[PDB]
């Protein structure tokens, strides 16, 4: 009985059932996408734990219930007309019995394309287009502002800390890489381009970190103590970028994401942090 989405065929997008064009009660089970749906003025009745822990996005979804993909009863009771999942979810069959499902395979469309793709699915092209135009202009302007500080050839490395582990990231695996490498067009060290960019991420032992850091490093973490032992180490303190105060420590609870709401916060945060590196 719902007016239907035109359900365009788009790389990475799979539809289960007849997707509504104008869903009124959306459950997002994919934190990668929740804020895209919010930007397009969807009514989110269910979101994920990650969404509730995202201090920027959470402010806009207070009325949504936190749910996990296993919460068949809670999701049913929310009476959704659309469920959104990532393609690695394992109970899509059961979810699609509750409501139509859109399943997205990560990385098939880039962080900007995802928004315009949802614009086509929901006939919200104008909202997507306006946001994307503003983003293009603003990021070009900000690229000039930050390269006025660093120079145009400065290298950046994206890093994240989790538990006792260290990771590097490329241009399209979160942690600020989309803004640093795609929006600001900062280069990365050669070793990062060669070893990290294709896969998107790389597990590293701490002792080799100096070899992967050039001018600047952006480091994501979920709490301000995860990195404490690393930061006090002689190894870390030996790195030229560290000596120069070219370390930018960011809050992973928002910096994991690439939705428009998270990005707006990240963009201003990174712009200000690059300026502040020269205080
Ligand atoms: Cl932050
Ligand atoms: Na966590
Ligand atoms: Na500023
Ligand atoms: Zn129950
Ligand atoms: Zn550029
Ligand atoms: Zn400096």
């Amino acid at each position: 009985s719902k007016s239907l989405s035109p359900m365009p065929q788009i790389a990475g997008v799979t539809y289960y059932g007849d997707i509504p064009k104008q869903p009124k009660r959306v459950v997002s089970l994919a934190s990668t996408y929740t804020g895209y749906l919010k930007k397009l003025d969807m009514n989110l009745v269910g979101v994920t734990s990650y969404d509730k822990k995202n201090p920027i996005l959470a402010k806009t979804v207070k009325k949504a219930k936190q749910v996990a993909a296993t919460d068949l009863e809670a999701i049913t009771t929310l009476k959704p007309d659309l469920i959104v999942v990532g393609s690695t979810e394992e109970n899509i069959k059961q979810l699609a019995e509750i409501a139509p499902v859109i399943s997205i395979e990560y990385r098939k469309r880039d962080y900007l394309q995802v928004l315009s793709d949802f614009g086509r699915i929901f006939n919200k092209e104008g909202k997507a287009k306006k946001w994307l135009k503003d983003w293009k202009t603003k990021t070009a302007a900000y690229e000039k502002e930050v390269k006025a500080v660093t120079g145009d050839k400065a290298t950046f490395t994206i890093m994240g800390l989790y538990e006792k582990d260290v990771y590097l990231f490329g241009k399209d695996w979160g942690r600020g890489g989309e803004i640093i490498h795609q929006a600001f067009h900062y280069d990365a060290p050669e070793k990062v381009k060669t070893e990290v960019f294709k896969q998107g991420y790389l597990s590293l032992s701490q002792e080799v970190l100096p070899d992967y850091i050039g001018d600047y490093v952006v480091i994501a973490a979920e709490d301000d103590k995860t990195g404490s032992a690393l930061y006090e180490s002689k190894l870390w303190q030996s790195i030229p970028a560290v000596k120069k105060h070219h370390v930018i420590k960011v809050n992973a609870n928002v910096f994991y994401f690439t939705d428009p709401l998270s990005l707006e916060y990240q963009l201003e945060t990174l712009r200000e942090a690059i300026l502040s590196s020269e205080n």
